DNA sequence: AAAAAAAAAAAACCCCCCCC
DNA sequence: TTTTTTTTTTTT
DNA sequence: AAAAAAAAAA
RNA sequence: UUUUUUUUUUUU
């Protein structure tokens, strides 16, 4: 049983404080020189752990005081009593009988209702509860049922167990030894080299800057490594922990040695989706590190994240800052259109998955290629120490297993090992681009050869007869001297060829099995032939999002928490379908998704709120709705950024297939229109994006063509015929945009660095861009304020959040007129509403509490969500609009809400309360109903008590409905205090007991004493808060 | 000539919260 | 009464 | 410019 | 039940 640090308890005052005097003292009484660092970081670890135990311990005991010492009187007289009987006694055990019992009964109280707080907290927003309720029940780590040695299941605890040890030990003690292998394949094939500068930046001295950047980064609510020490001790000691792990790793800079522990670390079987259970081979072995060594690791990772750019090529973006997986998945399909677009078809393309990835890898092959790299020093020195004698034992059913060495591949889990990865299959990659013999698709003036992400590598070959022999040369060589192994099993190919002989005789020789109808790749159906992308890609997705519906049809959550579940996982899903593959998609598509969606969210019944009305911001709601069509469009046209950016590194741009200029989509965008050139008949990607770009300008009444943001080297100067080298002195010097260099008054005058740039350009070129420039229609056109839709992909030299904030911008942009309920609501009460009232009653229903279940209230009274006698007397086409409950009037919402004389008690009761807390509250419905005030009440120290008695009241009378039964004012009491019990215990772990206690002790004092003895013991009512 | 916005007509299902 | 779907008109 | 959560890929 | 990258949503 290995100890794990519980979270709470470091939430502790006064164990905190106890633990940071232990930590100081600890730590400044046994630093000396008479013992290295790594020991004593390692004994600080062992006595942080026994004092934490003693710390706990203390403090269960503390806790169970009084209820141990009642415990034990109880037991002394029970057995007084069985010896001699008396009265006194009997009487003396049943009192402590009782105490013990509502002792223990309020603890157990207290536990739930703390639980119920938080979950209350998070209700129905996209968050753990609402994702676990999606989710199927947690699959337990207690694997019972595995293959043995011998092909029979077996269930036998003692040997599963053995059985999984021994295949992992197995899996990690095949090191190779053929160093010099090593060093004739890395010599074979150029590598990049680090040059001074950047060697000096990976081995520069330590700082505590980067001890807390690394703490402060490190992920939260993480299981804990073997030590058990959490991220949350290292997050939340951090003031006192920053110098010495600050000294912790300088001594290991200076000698190169780390702490035992930093090495000791515990490997989790999570089966692989979509495989046999039963299988051995089918667990991956992720591997829980101490929370300092993977602040080492993670130091280690940003140093080397600095300069893996340069390291690793564009072709690979998995783990690489910056780069999207669609990267490749685009490029892909591009090159698989331009095969089936070929006249003559000589192409494969393998989709190549590393069997265990970097389970395989060698270190020694690692070491030789970061010292290639130019990788040298005090990083590789350290790189090359925690790699010395890696150790993982198996946690198998609970259970620690006996641990063995990791002689070979990379932990899993570590922050380091993805970059290590990359940095090592970089090498294959290289040899891959740099060996002629293999031949990549050449499309337009650039050659495809490959492209990565993570261990997932797609390779384009022409020729294939050839190039496919010497690519699995080249992987076999690579093999020999890294232990990269092709995963056979899952490795596919498309194999494009016009003669019989020659495929038959390639998938002889060929072990990729050749997929002929599609291949997953990055969870995208790469299709054989490319005009099925949609049916292969967006038809089953269609599929899927209508069985998850279906799964979820019957779950419990309203339709706010069914909104966010669409957000939370639906929504993703389809976001990475339309990044990855952004082809013109028909209507049908949209509406049926749709359909499917709104049915989700209504439980396949009428939509209460009009989808309309959600679709506009949270404004007019306060939760909004997921708008496909324009998510799509926003993914569709972000490709207008990478367009306008016009970087060397989107090479899945330029492998569209063109004819007619081929390098134009850099000139699209604020540069000068086509001459209606007939450019891009079957582009699948660009051609509609371009469309949607231009449809979106012209909906926003702007010029896209001459911009604030046209660039120097846009058409519009390149058509004046001027020289190249003039535009380079431009950019260079001034800027990149035509504002940059001015126009009309402006040409080349508001930068003295103009007068230095004119004496570099021409006087013909000159002349010209004089001309160019002080034009009027020029200077009308450039100098004017740029829009957000401009800003948006102008001025962003980030990818990052493109989709969001084009997202945003078309929500604004498509704004739809819509119906307000809260006018229909001030037309109830034959009075008028402002803009002002309107403002109000939307941010009321914006936040009236941080919950979302009371938002939602609040938003389904304002919104006219509840159904009425009259509104239904319609549908049925009948005359029964009499209201509900029995009154003999009107059935309204007004009168269903406030005007029913069942009803109107629970309303006066709540005045009553509002008077004798002071407030003199006019009798207006539009108050509770909506949250509209009159002007003169602006005085916000009383709006929180009265949202939440207003609220509750809500919230009661929507219990009876339609119930004969009235409203009763002790109902609205006790809805007001499991509002109560919620917010306060959300206070206490939220940190906000201040606030929450201002805006309700008076309401709770009225409510206890408004309320008898009997009531408040039977519902269990009572304070929750003190004096403070 | 095609895409987008707006207006008119029809159909809905007499509770509503709660439910981790 | 309110929401959704269809349809007819207008504009690029 | 922060925090939290979810999801996709590996 | 860990790691990297990316994406979105919500709260400011
Ligand atoms: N859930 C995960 N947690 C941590 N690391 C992961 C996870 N999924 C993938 N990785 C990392 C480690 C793997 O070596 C690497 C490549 O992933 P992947 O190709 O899916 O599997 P794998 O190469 O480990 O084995 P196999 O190909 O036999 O399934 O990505
Ligand atoms: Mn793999
Ligand atoms: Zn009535």
């Amino acid at each position: 049983t290995t100890w794990k640090l519980n979270n709470l308890l470091l939430n502790d005052y006064w164990v905190h404080n106890e633990m940071k005097a232990e930590i100081k003292m600890f730590f400044e009484t046994n630093e000396n020189k008479d013992t290295t660092y790594q020991n004593l970081w390692d004994a600080f670890k062992a006595v942080c752990r026994g004092k934490f135990i003693a710390l706990n311990a203390y403090k269960r005991k503390q806790e169970r005081s009084k209820i141990d010492t009642l415990t034990s009187q109880l037991k002394e007289l029970e057995k007084q009593e069985q010896t001699h009987s008396k009265a006194s006694r009997r009487q003396e055990i049943t009192k402590i009988r009782a105490e013990l019992k509502e002792i223990e009964t309020q603890k157990t109280l207290q536990k739930i209702n703390e639980s119920r707080s938080w979950f209350f907290e998070r209700i129905n927003k996209i968050d753990r509860p609402l994702a676990r309720l999606i989710k199927k029940k947690r699959e337990k780590n207690q694997i019972d049922t595995i293959k043995n040695d011998k092909g029979d299941i077996t269930t036998d605890p003692t040997e599963i167990q053995t059985t999984i040890r021994e295949y992992y030990k197995h899996l990690y003690a095949n090191k190779l030894e053929n160093l010099e292998e090593m060093d004739t394949f890395l010599d074979t094939y150029t590598l990049p080299r680090l040059n001074q500068e950047e060697v000096e930046s990976l081995n520069r001295p330590i700082t505590g800057s980067e001890i807390v950047a690394i703490i402060n980064s490190l992920p939260t609510k993480k299981s804990p490594g073997p030590d058990g020490f959490t991220a949350e001790f290292y997050q939340r000691y951090k003031e006192e922990l920053v110098p010495f792990l600050l000294k912790l790793f300088q001594s290991i800079e200076k000698e190169g040695i780390l702490p035992n522990s930093f090495y000791e670390a515990s490997i989790i079987l999570i089966p692989k989706p979509g495989r046999d259970t039963t299988k051995k081979e089918n667990f991956r072995p992720i591997s829980l590190m101490n929370i300092d060594a993977k602040i080492l690791n993670k130091i280690l990772a940003n140093r080397i994240q600095q300069h893996i750019k340069k390291l690793i090529h564009h072709d690979q973006v998995g783990f690489i800052p910056g780069m999207q997986g669609w990267f490749n998945i685009r490029k892909s399909i591009n090159v698989i259109q331009h095969i089936n677009r070929a006249k003559d078809k000589n192409h494969m393309i393998i989709s190549i998955d590393a069997e265990k990835a970097f389970d395989k890898i060698q270190q020694p092959f690692m070491l030789k290629t970061l010292n290639k790299l130019g990788i040298d020093g005090t990083y590789f020195k350290i790189i090359r120490a925690i790699y010395d004698k890696p150790t993982a034992n198996i946690i198998l059913n609970g259970q620690k297993l006996e641990a063995f060495p990791l002689k070979t591949g990379t932990r899993q889990g570590c922050p380091l090992s993805p970059l290590l990865f990359n940095i090592v299959l970089e090498v294959l990659a290289r040899a891959i681009r740099q060996e002629k013999e293999i031949k990549g698709i050449q499309l337009g003036k650039e050659e495809v050869k490959l492209s990565l992400f993570a261990d997932d590598m797609i390779v384009y070959l022409e020729n294939p007869i050839v190039s496919a022999q010497n690519l699995l040369k080249l992987i076999s060589n690579f093999s020999k001297v890294s232990g990269y192994k092709i995963n056979v099993q899952k490795s596919q190919a498309f194999l494009y060829t016009n003669n019989r002989q020659t495929e038959s005789q390639i998938m002889g020789e060929l072990p990729f099995t050749i997929a002929s109808k599609r291949i997953k790749y990055l969870g995208i159906q790469l299709t054989r032939d490319v005009k099925d992308l949609f049916k292969e890609n967006y038809k089953p997705l269609l599929k899927e999002i209508k069985e998850e519906t279906n799964k979820w049809k019957n779950i419990p959550c309203s339709w706010v928490g069914r909104i966010n579940i669409v957000k939370m996982a639906i929504l993703p899903k389809v976001i990475y379908r339309f990044n990855a593959i952004p082809i013109k998609l028909p209507m049908t598509f949209f509406t049926e998704l749709e359909k499917t969606t709104l049915k989700f969210i209504w439980n396949q019944k009428r939509a209460r709120i009009a989808k309309s009305i959600l679709s506009q911001k949270n404004k007019a709601g306060g939760i909004t709705l997921p708008d496909f069509k324009l998510y799509y469009k926003a993914t569709v046209t972000k490709t207008a950024w990478y367009w306008y950016q016009n970087r060397d590194i989107d090479q899945w741009n330029r492998t569209e297939p063109s004819e007619i200029m081929p390098h134009i989509y850099n000139y699209l965008i604020f540069d000068k229109p086509e001459k209606n050139k007939q450019w891009g008949k079957d582009s699948l990607f660009n051609k509609w994006c371009w469309e949607n770009w231009l449809a979106i300008c012209r909906k926003l009444k702007l010029d896209p063509f001459l911009t604030p943001y046209t660039k120097i080297n846009s058409r519009w100067i390149k058509d004046l015929n001027v020289k190249p080298k003039t535009i380079k002195t431009l950019e260079e010097n001034l800027g990149i945009t035509i504002q940059d260099i001015g126009v009309g008054k402006d040409f080349m005058s508001k930068t003295p660095k103009a007068m230095a740039t004119k004496d570099k350009i021409d006087k013909w070129d000159l002349i010209k861009l004089k001309s160019f420039c002080t034009a009027k229609e020029t200077t009308i056109r450039v100098n004017r304020q740029p829009t957000t839709w401009e800003k948006i992909f102008a001025t962003y030299s980030s990818d990052k959040g493109l989709i969001s904030r084009i997202y945003n911008e078309l929500k604004q942009i498509y704004k739809k007129k819509t119906n307000n309920p809260i006018k229909k609501w001030a037309k109830d009460m034959n009075r008028h509403f402002s803009k002002e009232d309107i403002y109000a009653a939307k941010k009321h229903m914006k936040k009236c509490s941080s919950s979302l279940a009371i938002r939602e209230m609040q938003i389904k009274t304002t919104m006219r969500y509840h159904l009425t006698p009259v509104r239904m007397a319609i549908i049925k086409k009948s005359g029964n609009n009499r209201c509900w409950r029995g009154c003999g009037e009107i059935g309204t919402l007004l009168h269903c809400w406030w005007d029913c004389k069942l009803v109107q008690p629970l309303w006066k009761s709540v005045w009553r309360f509002l008077r004798d807390l002071e407030l003199e509250i006019p009798f207006d419905p539009a108050i509770p109903l909506l949250g509209i005030y009159p002007n003169e009440y602006k005085s916000c120290c009383y709006k929180d008590t009265c949202t939440r008695m207003f609220i509750a009241a809500l919230f009661t009378i929507a219990k009876t409905w339609n119930q004969p039964k009235c409203p009763t004012m002790i109902d609205w009491i006790k809805k007001m205090w499991h509002i109560y019990t919620m917010e306060y215990y959300a206070a206490i772990k939220n940190d906000e007991f201040i606030s929450f206690v201002g805006t309700w002790m008076k309401l709770e004092t009225i409510i206890l004493s408004k309320l008898s003895q009997e009531q408040k013991t039977k519902h269990r009512i009572f304070s929750l808060i003190g004096g403070n």
